[PDB]
């Protein structure tokens, strides 16, 4: 049910924000010895009525980019427009 994307990402940008057209609320974060930096976890803006779900972190393979792994898939127009 996920589908990951990886998004080259300007190191100095710690934020872990993915632009994708749709709006997000940020419900939590993980910070782990295994990777040196936070996992961020997202729920989608149409939430409880859209399922989806966002995970973003750096990948530890190549730390340019970050990964981003989506849960489900969209029930709606993405609203930034
Ligand atoms: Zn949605």
């Amino acid at each position: 049910n996920a589908s990951t994307v990886y998004v080259p990402t300007e190191t100095s940008d710690t934020s872990l924000t993915v632009k994708d057209g749709f709006q997000w609320r940020k419900y939590g974060q993980k910070v782990t010895r295994d990777n040196p930096s936070p996992r961020a976890y997202f729920r989608c803006s149409f939430a409880p009525s859209c399922p989806v779900k966002k995970k973003v972190q750096r990948s530890a393979e190549d730390p340019s980019l970050l990964v981003a792994t989506y849960e489900g898939t969209h029930n709606h127009l993405g609203p930034n427009a």
